[PDB]
């Protein structure tokens, strides 16, 4: 409970769902191919953490949809924020869903980190 009669915000975001594939090429159980860490600083903010998306996986859950994007700011993930947390706390809200979930990032927004693997 929070919102009720709209819940949009005043900058320009993409709130896209991700659903669960029943099997495919896995043997252990991951929480979609999704990766943000928090507790880091986004580009802008006034000396502010966020958590964003650390990468995508090859044509995974995240990247099916075509929107999410590597480098992407995100706001909320199911609801639960993550601004002004830990990447452990944070990781520890994402990875906890058995299916599909709900990620709210914005759109106008690049965080471009110095990911290699």
């Amino acid at each position: 409970g929070s919102s009720g009669s709209s819940g949009h915000y005043i900058f320009p975001h993409a709130r896209i769902k991700i659903t669960r594939d029943s099997k495919d090429h896995t043997v252990s159980g991951n929480g979609l191919g999704i990766r943000i860490v928090g507790g880091k600083e986004i580009p802008g903010h006034s000396g502010e953490i966020g958590a964003y998306i650390a990468k995508i996986l090859p044509g995974g859950s995240a990247e099916q949809t075509g929107k999410l994007m590597e480098g992407m700011q995100v706001l909320e993930w199911n609801g639960i924020p993550l601004t002004s947390k830990t990447y452990e706390e944070v990781q520890s809200i994402i990875s906890q869903q058995s299916g599909e979930a709900e990620i709210c990032v914005r759109l106008d927004l690049n965080m471009s980190g110095p990911s290699s693997g």
